[PDB]
């Protein structure tokens, strides 16, 4: 690419360093959403809760990517560290990681916004509204299920019944659709493949029409 | 867990070898869309083709993860390595790159089917069915664009055809929905947060009908 | 304004005086809303059941200085106290409180119909329906949850699910619309100002219909 | 509330002032709206005018206290004093006064995001996005009314058509609904109480679907 | 452009003269609409009559401009003088001076049909019936406006009657409709841009129907 | 006027020059519709993009323009340049053209920004917001385009598919309404004119209903 200007290179360098640690949050989600469903534990609520998270992460990662492309900018990619802990004793303690990671995002966030804030406007509106909403209301509502949890304590039914009324208040409102993609069904019908006469599908349906 | 027992501990390694494997085709599949997008490329049609590859991926290490879960396994996550190269000089380099580890991810296929044949039908049988058809009719597909790339040529306004070509194919298969989350809007009617009244609301629905 | 007569200055003035006494408790339930939404409390039952109170109070102020207004009255404001206590140890305490205002305004209200009852008839009536039922049926329903909070305990996960049950039942009934206001969206739309052309609106209507 | 932390004192303390300046805006408000209600006035444009800013200052008050709540601090109330005047010659007294009210909480807003604009870049936006443009477009909305009375006149009919105007185009944006509550109609149906059925209710209603 | 020809030299001449003057008459309708917005003013019906006509001006510039590029000749483009007066003491001198330009305009249409009238049969028919009728009708408006103003008077509150009537009767015929454009909403939905996948959106949409 | 207070005199100058800079671009986008409609070109593509340009820069400069008047100063206009170069060799240096003129919109903005920062914190955030966010966007999409331009080559048929393609995607999104005006059709029906017996129509269709 002949073309990498406008763009403050100190600026760029660091949305790359924060788009890796969007990465590394998303796959920690993946661990969780791992452990929580073996067959010895069985908690459908806290996976239903991982899941969503990792994707939400995915899907930042990818909006400071496209804003970093939009301004002119290039993104390199670079190694992906593993988890460090893969085993929690209790609820509580998963959900203190969890806001301990967000205080980490939203530190990370307010030091791009003091470095892009002098001369570029526009970056600065990105990094105070498209970024730290989605962390201040995601933090807010942690620190409610903490504060729940202490309460109601950690022996007996009692994570039972909060892991199932978790389960029906995050379905409520994530529910994750499938990919599509090709097979082997049906070979006769597609004999290039099923791709290359999409086109011609278009024709047909508009003379049923 | 006190429970890790049933499944075979070699297959399980294996198993777990081959999800790394998937997770590092997803995200080597993120830097070719990155490297398409720029302002001085501007590729549509790969740009589609490679988000869409990288979501495949992501769907088929998940699958494999679920899998060795529902036998009664473990699964630990390690460290993700960065891609090599960034850059390519046409699209047949990429196609080949992308025909490249089709092959290599078929044989590791083929060597877990060899391992787990003798004793579990189950585990063979899912691996044989659930992993390789993707596979076999992906690398149908990108076999016929590169041949189809290969006959055009390299030089003039055949190139940029033949992507908007591969847009308007790649756009009548898949469409990434967007991802809900939480936001700070309508603050005074969210006040302890929007998800703990969703059971409330379902109540209130049901008024309605 | 030259009118004031007809209404006995007497039964005016105590109107005035509960009229005040109205607003002071809608004041004062504000603060249990606010105590109760802390992010280390997040209780959603006794939230809504404050807030529903609070505008409730609100109404009842309007209503009866809007029959001072009918008889030909005035109305003057004066200064509404601070609440005392701004926290409580458990809900049973809360209930508590709210048990005692009640029978605080139902002496008040007898008191105003014993003044009222000899000369006015319409005024009496007015007391005894229109300001007393309400009353009652909140005193009965705030006695009921006391004695079913008082029965269930208050240690372990027993208020945890008596709170989720008091929002479910309190969201069935209760639902605060947004108030609409004015915006500098759509600047180029409305130069003026919004409002100024809404009979305009009216007719380009009618031609739709 | 073992839980304070995070959010910056000095912050907090300024937002709470600013809150109970809008509180008393509100209740300002209501002076005016009984003013212009006596059987002596009758002008209905300047009472659906006055109880719409009533509630529209209400809404900005739990919107200010609910943005304290989601960072982590804690809300307290104090003594909301009386207006000052409750009388007015004309409609141009009244409008100037409201004028001055919303160059005055303009002053203290811009005074908050001077404060807290250094460290917090969430609450600065917060601050110029979803409190500075309603108080903008009130302003410009009050400005032309003044401008519109001044030159009408004083004397005559000329007040009451434009009484009458400003109520048509008042009442096409702005329906306060009434507040549900409960009382003793039907007590032979609802024996405990109304609400303690709530969730049977729903059931029946599915078996009629 | 190797191709001038066809169309007589002088008539292009004229018509790119009259075509300069459409567009002045264009530009100072803005400043009218600039000066019945200012919040000491606040004369709806006025802006909107102002606005209605810079768009009808600007259309009329398009379309001789249009006709001049059918028939094979050239459009040179030059400076756009502004205008002299920016105030007016009542609407009676704002009426009058549109009146005169009406005039002007009229009479410069009438020397370019005579210039065109003994060869060109078709450009005279265009000059007599799509740019005069609008003309001829519009200085009938003004006129009848004009001697109702000057009936009804110059003081109280006769102009103000005036000008609700006047906004009430421009608003059912004209309504000026938002111009789309674009934005970074959605970043991570439209990554290289919004417009290059337009006709893969057509695709998706057949499949749907 | 005598009121023209509150807003800071250099930032309405400030505003002022903008305004007239975007009059200016709104001019220019006119030529080159204009050259690119001629017999000998016949670029429908290059047509549509031009007028949506047109139409978008217009519609900037209105918005600022009631901006302006809503803080409550004035807006002065003065003399509009004529464009310098009215010839384009290829669509290369019409691109380049645009997208140097984004680049300089932006300078200007920043300056703004910089200018009203340190008081009014209101005004910063609609530059930011509401004027920025177009000129980034509009800024990528034509560097996409430059950069797809310079790929497909300058000779053969190459620009014409490539027109036809642009056009396709410019109509997708953009489409100019019709003006309604006056005419002299049934003139035995509309005697006096046509918009005075309006609010008749009304009631005759209240009556049908």
């Amino acid at each position: 690419c002949p073309s990498r200007h406008n763009f403050d290179p100190e600026c760029e360098k660091a949305f790359v360093e924060h788009i890796h640690l969007e990465l590394a949050s998303s796959y920690h989600a993946w661990s969780m959403w791992a452990f929580y469903a073996r067959d010895c534990k069985a908690a459908v609520g806290m996976t239903r809760l991982c899941e969503w998270a990792s994707h939400v992460s995915a899907q930042r990662a990818r909006r400071m990517a496209a804003y970093v492309l939009t301004r002119g900018g290039h993104v390199d990619y670079k190694e992906i560290p593993a988890p460090k802990k893969q085993g929690w004793d209790n609820f509580e303690d998963a959900f203190s990681h969890c806001v301990a990671n967000k205080k980490r995002i939203l530190t990370s966030l307010q030091s791009l916004y003091q470095c892009c804030q002098s001369k570029d406007a526009h970056c600065s509106n990105f990094i105070q509204t498209d970024m730290m909403d989605e962390v201040i209301a995601w933090n807010k509502f942690l620190s409610d299920c903490l504060s729940n949890l202490h309460c109601i304590g950690s022996q007996g039914m009692g994570p039972w019944v909060f892991d199932r009324w978790l389960a029906r208040i995050v379905m409520s409102k994530f529910k994750h659709p499938k990919i599509p993609s090709l097979s082997t069904s049906d070979l006769e019908s597609n004999i290039p493949n099923e791709l290359f006469d999409a086109e011609g599908d278009m024709v047909r349906a508009i003379k049923k029409l």
